[PDB]
């Protein structure tokens, strides 16, 4: 019952690529970029966590 955020977190730390999030846009709509080592993608959402959730989901699908 773990979320993409915690999954990305756990995987990332195991392979030496702990995810880092950067708030890009806050206009409410938030745009966050997540970076996992060399890989990066963006996600948007109604709240900071919601946006980090989307970014993580995408990076998770791509990586694995």
């Amino acid at each position: 019952g773990k979320t993409p955020i915690s999954l990305l977190q756990e995987y990332g730390t195991r392979i030496g690529k702990t995810p880092v999030y950067d708030l890009l846009k806050a206009e409410p709509n938030f745009t966050f970029r997540v970076t996992v080592g060399d890989t990066s993608c963006t996600g948007q959402g109604p709240s900071k966590k919601a946006a980090k959730h989307k970014a993580a989901e995408v990076a998770l699908k791509h990586l694995k």
